[PDB]
């Protein structure tokens, strides 16, 4: 184990995802700050906006 800047993020990137559905909020990120921001509340952000787009009831 040497290369484990990448690692907890790569992960993190697909758990922030999983938060967006599951998780809910960024209160659950339990790896990084600032580069789970990058990576984990990135997911995080895209799933919840991506079944939020589905909801396009309003155009508001």
């Amino acid at each position: 184990m040497k290369r484990q800047k990448r690692d907890r993020l790569e992960r993190a990137q697909s758990q922030g995802y999983k938060a967006g559905l599951n998780g809910r909020s960024q209160e659950a990120c339990p790896y990084q700050q600032v580069d789970a921001r990058s990576y984990w509340l990135g997911g995080w952000r895209d799933a919840r906006d991506e079944k939020q787009s589905g909801l396009y009831k309003l155009e508001h």
